RNA sequence: UUUUUUUUUUUUUUUUUUUUUUUUUUCUCCUCUUUUUUUUUUUU
């Protein structure tokens, strides 16, 4: 859903941050809902102040 | 629920020269009448 893909989102997103596997690749199979991935997130914050 | 790839505006430059206005034709050709020729001279 909508609101559940996002579910989806930070679900894969919260149980792979906390080991060593953060360096992720999703392969989107659309030009167009790639950058709708991206937009409806908003909130990741995965770097350092250093960085 | 629609991915991946398909180059672009020709290369060249560090060659010598010791002439001179013009330019080139036109043929022989019946002159009508008072004359010898007047004359010094002086006032500019």
């Amino acid at each position: 859903g909508p609101a559940q893909d996002r579910g989806v989102y930070l679900s894969l997103l919260a149980s792979l941050r906390t080991r060593a596997q953060l360096p992720v690749v999703v392969f989107t199979f659309s030009r167009g809902r790639c950058d709708e991935q991206a937009s409806g997130l908003t909130s990741l914050d995965l770097t350092t102040s250093s960085e």
